């Protein structure tokens, strides 16, 4: 059974946090993720849609990437002593990361670009609100974790916003007049 894959492979950008049996793990690869899409993929979707001629577009990947970092934050200070590392995953991401910020006149020339980058956009905020985040959070409270089950919550609230804006970005981009 095959499918195409994405235009220029854009929706390889999405990456997931690990689920562990331990809070603290979950915690590590929050951070690294969150991180990750503060200083990686959300500045290149910004720079996509500023050369694709939507600077609107560019600013609202700004202002979420600003937030993802907020999360990681949020989860150090609560976590201070960790040692956080980019997964094999993450290097991989920041490679792809590279590639299109090489090409990035032409994807942004193509109305794809944009347009898959908000998809991808919709697909981790979606991931991330609707099921890693909130497994996180339960099982921080079922480990008697409530500090960072509380984070967690906090994390799924606003992972829940960026999928909102996202989703009205989007439905703006595609409509014409
Ligand atoms: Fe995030
Ligand atoms: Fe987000």
């Amino acid at each position: 059974n095959y499918n195409q894959e994405d235009f220029m492979g854009l929706d390889r950008f999405f990456q997931d946090a690990v689920s562990h049996n331990n809070t603290d793990a979950n915690a590590a690869s929050s951070i690294e993720v969150e991180m990750y899409e503060c200083d990686c993929m959300y500045p290149t979707f910004a720079e996509i849609a500023r050369r694709s001629g939507q600077p609107e577009i560019g600013a609202m990947f700004d202002a979420i990437a600003k937030e993802e970092g907020m999360h990681a934050q949020l989860l150090t200070k609560l976590y201070s002593e960790l040692e956080v590392k980019d997964s094999a995953e993450t290097l991989e991401a920041k490679r792809l990361v590279s590639t299109i910020e090489s090409q990035i006149d032409a994807v942004a020339s193509d109305s794809r670009g944009l347009r898959r980058a908000l998809e991808t956009a919709l697909e981790v905020e979606t991931i991330e609100s609707q099921k890693t985040y909130p497994a996180f959070a339960k099982l921080a409270a079922e480990q008697g974790n409530m500090e960072v089950a509380t984070a967690f919550e906090a994390i799924v609230k606003s992972e829940t916003k960026h999928a909102n804006w996202v989703k009205r970005a989007l439905e703006n981009l595609l409509e014409v007049a």
